């Protein structure tokens, strides 16, 4: 069945790990244990009777692992960029990475901008107006993501996953 590859994009501590965790596992770790070595991961879902193989890449969010992180955007297809949304700085730095996709990955690259950690609204930095405006400036997808509270977990990848189905199945 079909195979799609996916990119969890972001700064250090965003939580790409723990989406990817919250996904594959319908678990959640409040430990942080920072990725080093990029792990991918398969989880199977079901678009209109089809199943689909997504090969998620849970890339390093640490500075030292840019040039690491960048060289798995070949044949990617998809990229969730990751901000939290208790951080300013995370969602300001998904300029910089949205920005080196769109020179570096393929046009035909599909991306969707997470709006993570939305369970904590009590440290919330980032309206989430402002997470949709900016989808918006990009054209691109958008929403806010927690998971330890399993909120749009599983709706995030079914979203961009049919954004990638749809654009491969319209080759035909
Ligand atoms: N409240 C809350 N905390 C979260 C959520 N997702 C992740 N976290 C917390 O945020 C921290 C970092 O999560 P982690 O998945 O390791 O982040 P990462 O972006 O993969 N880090 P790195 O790039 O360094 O590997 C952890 O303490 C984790 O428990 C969430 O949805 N809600
Ligand atoms: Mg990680």
């Amino acid at each position: 069945d079909y195979l799609f590859k996916l990119l969890l994009i972001g700064d250090s501590g965003v939580g790409k790990t723990c989406v990817l965790f919250r996904f594959s596992e319908d678990a959640f770790n409040s430990t942080f244990i920072s990725t080093i070595g990029i792990d991918f991961k398969i989880r199977t879902i079901e678009l209109d009777g089809k199943r689909i193989k997504l090969q998620i890449w849970d890339t390093a969010g640490q500075e030292r692992f840019r040039t690491i992180t960048t060289a798995y955007y070949r044949g990617a297809m998809g990229i969730m960029l990751v901000y939290d949304i208790t951080n300013e700085k995370s969602f300001d730095n998904i300029r910089n990475w949205i920005r080196n996709i769109e020179e570096h990955a393929s046009a035909d690259v599909e991306k969707m901008i997470l709006g993570n950690k939305c369970d904590v609204n009590d440290k919330r930095q980032v309206s989430k107006e402002r997470g949709e405006k900016l989808a918006l400036d990009y054209g691109i997808k958008f929403m806010e993501t927690s998971a330890k509270a399993n909120i749009n977990v599983e709706n995030a990848f079914f979203t961009l996953a049919r954004d990638i189905k749809a654009k491969m199945d319209k080759k035909h």
